[PDB]
């Protein structure tokens, strides 16, 4: 006969649940709304219209306005709702083409305005911040635009209300507020050899059919991903699951045995919190739960000689006992106010069987056991503190460790198998 | 020498990605801002300060307006802004726990005035609607709210903007609106055997190994799913790629044989674009797209010789040629407005190797020949229409076919298995 044997088998992962995420190409256009925006963080108007855009109030030693004008006007009054009263601004703008915006300022409440600047841009986009005891905003002409710096004592007081769609850019990005003060954001894009062959490679071989009885302790931990939106801080982009690695060692029969164990889920439910659109307020763009309708996916191998002897594999079976997984206490740092704090979440893991994988390359085969654990709903309930969401069934991906290193479950595993 | 053979083998599609978006409790809270919502539509307020909370002008016959009254305030006049007009409007009230919602009507530019309702009620929460010329609104006592219809004309000219934070609720659930009259929105929750053994289950077998080439013509379609979001209809909550099921025949070497296909992907990326969080702006929750980093799996099996002797298998090496998928038209179905269409995108599949999964139940296992492919992105690209969002490289997942029936990718596979 011929000794053929198994191929070069190399056990690992496998193909699992992978989800990227794309930050958005702008903050997003926010409304105008009143409110005052952190230090250190960008406010860009984009106004449609002429006339007053954006107004800057700390009531105590400052007032600014901001005015669009429109090209070809000359000295000319005109009543601008400017602080909630209609006050009489006269404009001069001796542009042709490009539009003018300029800063008002008064010191006091009785005091009077005076022109400042001025802004000459074509797209209609003005930029401002407060930073380390002043206020920047962008002023000059395109292409060799550049910034400004205007003295104010408590300038953090400074709120910031706005009578447009506008955004919000990190200080960071100061060079993408330069590109995009030189010309505005992206355009609105305007548009419109054969037949058969079978060879033997090996001449008749032996083979037997063998069936291994081992208990199986395996232990798997979650792993979440934590993706916060680029911003004020007050949103987060994303709060998923991560395919998480874990290796350990345990005695059996009084062998050692080194196992290694990815935890993944699918079938995961998206949840998402809209807890408004103002830049304060707490948003969850997207995060994930696993209810009845998802499942767990549990890697697993190790140094046993059965698997080894699991290539060429007839049947398997996993009497495995279930687990409770709960949901631990994770807070969300806001950039101010009290932390909202998801808590609670259990889900009952169950053996739903077992899949073996084999991806094949050049002429060796990683394999891959899987375990998969179908989930049931059960006490307690999760819900985030200080919103409405609250007693959903699940396990969000905030905490599924819940402090414990690691879930375990034990049992028998069976495997009839084909061997030399 | 035991006559041993494979166990009772089936083919089917193997373990796909999945993913399930559940819509919120609510549309969302949505800014103050006015804005003319559609026919049958019930905009619900939930005010946090007393005064003027919601006003609807049609600003030809038709002004109504709700005020939000405090507890025990007498017929006393107050200074209220109404369609931007400080007036000074009489209120009275004789509630101690709850708020009153007093309606205000007329029918003129400089018409007078008249008192309609009144609403005393705990929550702090209105419910108004228009239709078929008649505005609908919720009115008595709680938990035994009524409704009241009011007469006008040109009811579709009436505008709702509203000061405070206002929900959007379609007509068929008005239960839930009258119970959200009953209590307010779901409460912020104000939180604070052992040993090892192995036998043989059969004595020695016979086997040899086999090298099986054919041709494999496999031909996968994508499929999309498309979860609009509720409320007015200018969001989409979610557009995603599904599995994708698909069947065929084709003749080899003078031998018909027919094919079962399941196409799907992985590693897809996540674009989400925000058009603003007014009701009526065009948003995209949540659309998948394939670059570089993703991934697209083809489940394939059929009746052939060939996968009947796949279950023991030893090696696998397949040689296809690529393919190149372009982005279809797809269509928004804006209410009114000007239709966006998503067009454009083109990925180019690379076979990086085949995978053969099988997985183990109480009854006949399940294999599944999964042939991974990589991308790459080449042009043209794609873009949504009146949007800035252009110009990016990938494949969207609203029209991926363009309208082909199937994608079809021919070559030769290699099998070395292992057979009686």
């Amino acid at each position: 006969f011929a000794q053929t044997g198994y191929a070069p088998v190399n056990w690992g992962p496998g193909e699992t649940n992978d989800s990227t995420t794309v930050e958005p190409v702008l903050d997003g256009p926010y409304q105008p709304t009143t409110f005052n925006p952190p230090v250190d963080y960008w406010m860009l108007l984009a106004p449609t219209a002429a006339g007053v855009v954006v107004e800057g109030t700390n009531n105590t030693d400052r007032w600014l306005a901001t005015i669009l004008v429109e090209p070809n006007v000359t000295s000319e009054t005109r009543s601008y709702t400017l602080f909630g009263t209609q006050e009489q601004i006269t404009i001069a703008n001796a542009s042709q083409t490009q539009w003018k915006f300029i800063d008002v300022v008064k010191t006091t409440q009785n005091g009077s305005y005076s022109q400042y600047g001025p802004l000459q841009s074509t797209p209609k986009l003005y930029a401002v911040m407060k930073h380390n005891g002043k206020i920047y905003t962008y002023n000059g002409e395109t292409p060799n635009v550049t910034t400004k710096y205007y003295s104010t004592t408590n300038y953090d007081s400074v709120n910031m209300t706005a009578f447009c769609d506008f955004y919000i850019i990190p200080r960071e990005e100061e060079s993408t507020c330069t590109e995009y003060i030189n010309n505005g954001l992206p355009p609105i894009q305007n548009t419109r050899a054969q037949a058969n062959e079978d060879i033997v490679v090996s001449k008749t071989s032996l083979w037997k059919e063998m069936q291994y009885n081992r208990d199986i302790t395996i232990r798997f931990k979650f792993a979440s991903s934590i993706v916060k939106s680029g911003g004020l801080g007050y949103k987060w982009s994303e709060i998923s699951f991560k395919p998480a690695n874990y290796q350990y060692t345990y005695t059996r029969d009084g062998e050692e045995v080194t196992a290694h164990t990815t935890c993944s889920v699918n079938g995961m439910n998206d949840f998402n919190f809209n807890g408004g659109s103002l830049p304060t307020d707490f948003v969850i763009s997207r995060y994930e739960v696993i209810k009845e309708n998802s499942y767990v996916y549990v890697d697993y191998w190790d140094d046993s000689q059965a698997f080894r002897n699991m290539v060429y594999v007839r049947s398997l079976a996993a009497n495995l006992n279930s687990v409770i997984c709960t949901g631990g206490d994770y807070s969300f740092a806001l950039p101010v106010g009290q932390w909202p704090v998801m808590t609670g979440g259990a889900v009952s893991l169950h053996s739903a069987g077992v899949t073996l994988s084999t991806q094949f390359t050049d002429f060796v085969s990683l394999n891959s056991l899987r375990f998969r654990f179908r989930l049931t709903v059960e006490e307690p309930s999760f819900s985030i503190t200080r919103t409405r969401v609250s007693r959903l069934y699940g396990l969000p991906a905030a905490n599924p460790n819940n402090g414990k290193e690691y879930y375990e479950v034990a049992g028998r595993f069976s495997l009839i198998s084909l061997v030399p």
